[PDB]
């Protein structure tokens, strides 16, 4: 029972700040309300802090065993069946397309239902997300393939995405799995491919898609010259579905892992042991870099809401022993040794750490639940009033925050948790050191941080010629402009406003020096991430001062008993993230206008 | 070779071109130990450490002991008792032992440094190695009767614990409950239940273990006042000849399972509960059990935060070794051409931010607990830096905090800059850096939480000191400041002075309006931690500039080949930690000085 969930804070995001329940009921969204969106949260809120977390600590404890001669994992009995609990009640088709059988719904309310389970046992997740892969599958296929992905959905195919190779991480384009084109037009993939996510699980499906990136023969280099294709685990009958003879794509090797155990993370050999493994170029056209990156976005928002959920998670079980652990005296009374004994959220600096998680934690469920509201241009438009266009622009821009700022944020305010704990934080009879374990993976793969800052500047700012950062921008410049009792968090936005717009003009001065001195780009590289950041920490500033200022109203209008808590929490977070983290960006901004390529010309012999 | 990475040349510079700690080498108490045979004992010990000690590193996470409740024993994997024999072969469970019991006569500064390779290559053989330097803290407070065991003790090499911690009683000591129950014959029965006991069984490693046991007589007042300590041997034995006799009534219950240091034993120990008395002797046969006590806690925390220390250097040495070797992406100066030729990742910007900040913090670190450790020696301090006994004692004091607390801290989150230099295979077991992590998470918590070591250096090493040992230490940075190719650091170290001096000011402001206003304290320990983590980091940087000035000596002298490099790496690193980390005790500095109560005043349901 580990996995401690925050509905109310969820509805409070979705429906008292953002106003989905503007659409609800509307639209692509007729049969579905704002009660069924709600009872559907405390559903899987508590299925997942039933059946899902109940093996989160058997997976990492049993964990798979490889049986190299096969080619299959096993996995422990009771996360098979976390996983059938999980099936048994639809979680694995979450917002999928009606067509597909999927209950049509906001992506804001569909991350929000997959938090809980990615905050109870997140592999489960992964080994889930087969239904939506053949929807992107279904999107980019041919009518015949479309077929296809109708019966992987309905039937509940799992899924991999298979890119990664020994010399081809962050350098995608520099894979070598080759393509042979046979004369009936399908293709056979020959190449070892590297750490693939469950690519095998045991008996939880009847059939694997492989979606695999391989380069034709003769194709060009690079992630251009790339082509996706669908490499079934089994052969079937493409009309019935009926499951055939094994496809020649067998793992040959199953990682020891930090953590995360429990993902079967895999070498997968395609062509390598005397069968085809036969692949159909997806779509039938040649583009598999663009295809994938249908997959890719939807993994890095995936890898972004699972560290969040998992922040959440380690918060509240600190919390609750806080409130528990009995040990030393009031501060006002530490040198009379007989006083009284107190719990330990009395300690100044236990409230500080308290306080800091608490509001990283709500600030990044709100950034991906706000990122979430410019997935659907519906949404998009009626909450925000902006068209598709500049929706798509403005979430692309925010995908490598919510996965590069969530990552980087949870699990170093996971440390945070773990202390509150003492010396039992250090044990495994607690869950939060398991949750530092699984979550240092949220890093590197989707995409390491430092990948996520260089897609965001370049791709995600210059290239979009800043539209979408105008933009955001703007809301926060008129939240600032905007009752005085937040006054003093609005002087510290503005600041903290004022020190991002310096750092997005320093770099952006690097950039143009570049065309007169190419090694310029390098100060670039070394603000990136910090600039990343600091955007993550804007956003949550300005997010959780809307949060406080709802919380105003509803206190002015007389909530009390919990609700009053509640609010009386958000306006305490607000102004302790204004003055207490916000401030530090000042020096970061002035640190990055000083950046200089003296770590770059030193030799390397000097590190 | 192991996983183990050691760096005897940057621990010569410092004792040697830094801190001139061979001034003292063949004079007076180190009268027979020169540099030579100093420097040929760090090499071999290094040696040794990246040898049979790091041998076990991963056999003792992987195979960790177990507890046997048929017989109330621990047993230990057998690759790592032969590690411990390598150490036991060669004398190094001796190092910095007085000569009377066996030791060579050396400088607290070289027996740190000795220490830093076991610490680096399987820590906990070090922990079961503080028998003989415990034996010599039992004879300094012992009679003259019990100085005749000690010595047997240390002779014999026994094995040692120091137990304070109960179920109720870890950050306040003075909680606990177990008793002592004088007996006719002047010895004590002592009976309770102490927990989290480090090394509380070792197996068949040493013939006897010397418990030192706090407990409260019998009619004693609260609080560590009330406390005594008393030694409570495994096994009875015979105070003349040593031979060993009956077992004593101290016995293991349990055995932890934990993030990491898994193969050290943390036990639940008992005392008097399973059918014999537990034996104890009243140590120095006076009451004075937690100034005794902290005998022990002064040399442990020590300890701890070298080990962290220890840690991050391997894990940064490992982490470039790897960045090396690791081909991925094109130089960012042709980002655009997509067949430009691959580079090793030392290339990119982002990695070199990355190596630096680790090199910079590691080796800061290391300079911070050498400078704490020539202290340590009254003969060192006065010839190193012209300081007289009782101000030395009061400067190791003020430092011990800074080892631990900043170094604990510094170590496991710079420990995510090296596993992240190694993108996915980080988070693999193959490599050592995941261990490094899960082993030094303990290091913030253990002899004493952070917030407990922030709250020593405030409460008990500035203000109850009147500031005397923290006027020393500013003066000596303020000497540096005051003094071409130094300039911009001097001019970064003047502000940084500043902005801790600033700190010390609001703190102490705070603390003394609570004369007047009793919840002003909060603030203090509102801002206690970030208070020590500035001091660390303010000193690390005059350190770094220290050694970028000596480094600016030797490279204007004529250094060359391997030398060079390392003098270059000395100035990159002070001029990177300068321009990076230093401004933002700017911004720390501020927020400090805002620090109010609100965050205090929340109802503890609001969080
Ligand atoms: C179903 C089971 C899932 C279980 C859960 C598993 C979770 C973790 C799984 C993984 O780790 S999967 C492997 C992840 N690998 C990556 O994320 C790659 C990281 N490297 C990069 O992102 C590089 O920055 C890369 C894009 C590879 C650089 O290659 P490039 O060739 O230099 O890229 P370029 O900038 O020129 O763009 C080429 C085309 O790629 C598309 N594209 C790039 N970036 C994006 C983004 N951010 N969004 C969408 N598309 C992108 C474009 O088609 C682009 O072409 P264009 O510039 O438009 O002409
Ligand atoms: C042998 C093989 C094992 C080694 C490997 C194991 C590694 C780690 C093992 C452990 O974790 S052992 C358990 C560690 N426990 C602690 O470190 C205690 C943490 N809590 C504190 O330090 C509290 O701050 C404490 C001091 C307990 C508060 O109690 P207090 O009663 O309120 O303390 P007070 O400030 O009034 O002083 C009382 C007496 O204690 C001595 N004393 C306190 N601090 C120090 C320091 N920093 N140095 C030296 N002595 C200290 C004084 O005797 C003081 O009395 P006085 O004020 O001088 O009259
Ligand atoms: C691996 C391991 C080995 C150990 N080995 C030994 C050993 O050999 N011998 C031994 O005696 N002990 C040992 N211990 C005990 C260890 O020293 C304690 O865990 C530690 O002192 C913290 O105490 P606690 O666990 O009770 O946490 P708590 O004291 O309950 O701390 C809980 C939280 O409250 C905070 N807090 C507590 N009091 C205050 C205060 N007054 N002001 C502000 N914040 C406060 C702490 O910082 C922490 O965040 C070991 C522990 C571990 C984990
Ligand atoms: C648990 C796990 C599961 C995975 N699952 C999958 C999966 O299902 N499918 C899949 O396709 N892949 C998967 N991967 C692969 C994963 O996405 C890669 O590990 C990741 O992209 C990093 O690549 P790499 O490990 O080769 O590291 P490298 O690319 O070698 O990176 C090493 C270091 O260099 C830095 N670096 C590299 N290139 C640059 C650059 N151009 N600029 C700046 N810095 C740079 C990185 O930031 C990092 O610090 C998985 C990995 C793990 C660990």
């Amino acid at each position: 029972s580990h996995y401690k969930s925050n509905v109310r804070d969820q509805v409070f995001n979705l429906f008292e700040v953002f106003g989905v329940d503007k659409v609800l009921g509307a639209d692509k969204f007729s049969d579905l309300d704002a009660d069924t969106a709600r009872e559907m949260l405390t559903e899987i809120a508590r299925l997942a802090e039933g059946p899902i977390a109940e093996s989160f600590v058997e997976g990492d404890r049993n964990p798979p065993v490889f049986d190299p001669e096969t080619h299959t994992v096993t996995l422990p009995e009771g996360f098979k069946k976390s996983m059938r609990a999980l099936f048994d009640g639809g979680w694995d088709k979450v917002g999928l397309a009606e067509h597909l059988g999927g209950i049509p719904m906001p992506r804001a309310l569909q991350w929000a239902l997959i938090e809980h389970i990615l905050g109870a046992n997140p592999a489960a997740y992964m080994y889930a997300m087969g239904p939506g892969m053949s929807e992107i599958f279904y999107n980019n296929g041919t009518d015949e393939q479309k077929k296809w992905a109708t019966i992987a959905a309905e039937r509940g195919w799992g899924a991999t995405m298979v890119l990664t190779e020994p010399d081809a991480g962050s350098d995608v384009g520099a894979g070598r799995t080759k393509a042979v084109q046979q004369p009936d037009g399908t293709w056979h993939i020959e190449g070892v491919k590297r750490f693939i996510t469950s690519a095998d699980s045991d008996d939880l499906f009847e059939n694997i898609m492989h979606l695999v990136l391989a380069r034709p023969e003769g194709a060009g280099p690079g992630t251009k010259g790339l082509s996706l294709f669908f490499v079934p685990k089994f052969h079937f009958d493409h009309e019935t579905g009926e499951i055939g003879e094994r496809n020649g794509v067998f793992v040959t090797n199953v990682e020891h892992k930090m953590g995360l155990k429990v993902s079967a993370t895999c070498e997968l050999s395609l062509g390598q042991h005397g069968i085809p493994a036969v692949g159909w170029l997806v779509g039938e056209v040649h583009n598999g870099i663009a295809q994938m990156f249908d997959v890719i976005e939807q993994a890095r928002m995936m890898v972004g809401t699972k560290a969040i959920a998992t922040l959440s998670t380690g918060y509240l079980n600190a919390l609750e022993y806080a409130k528990e652990r009995v040990q030393g005296a009031d501060m006002t009374q530490m040198t009379d040794k007989t006083a009284p004994r107190v719990t330990i959220t009395h300690h100044p600096d236990v409230r500080r750490s308290l306080m800091t998680q608490k509001a990283y934690a709500e600030g990044l469920r709100a950034i991906y639940l706000y990122t979430a509201t410019f997935q659907d241009a519906e949404v998009a438009q009626a909450v925000h009033g902006v068209d598709g266009d500049l929706a798509a622009r403005v979430n692309d821009l925010l995908l490598p925050i919510v996965k590069g700022f969530g990552s980087e944020t949870a699990y170093a305010k996971l440390t945070e948790s773990l202390q509150t704990l003492g010396g039992s934080g250090f044990l495994q009879d607690y869950p939060i050191e398991q949750y530092i374990r699984d979550s240092k993976i949220d890093s590197l793969y989707a995409g390491t941080t430092a990948i996520q800052a260089q897609d965001f500047f370049f791709r995600k700012i210059i290239r979009d010629k800043g539209q979408a950062l105008a933009y955001v921008a703007g809301e926060i410049e008129q939240f600032i402009k905007n009752n005085g009792r937040l006054k003093t968090e609005r002087e510290l936005l503005a600041t903290a406003l004022a020190d991002v717009q310096g750092m997005a003009a320093s770099l952006t001065g690097y950039l143009m020096a570049a065309q007169e001195d190419a090694a310029s780009i390098y100060k670039v590289g070394l603000g990136s991430v910090r600039f990343l950041m600091a955007v993550g920490d804007l956003l949550s500033g300005w997010l959780l001062a809307r949060q406080a200022a709802v919380a105003i109203e509803k206190l002015d209008a007389g909530a009390t008993g919990a609700d009053k808590s509640f609010y009386e929490g958000k306006i305490a977070a607000a102004s302790f993230f204004a003055k207490n983290m916000l401030p530090l960006l000042t020096s970061t901004r002035q640190i990055i206008e000083n950046l200089d390529n003296d770590v770059m010309e030193l030799d390397e012999a000097a590190f």
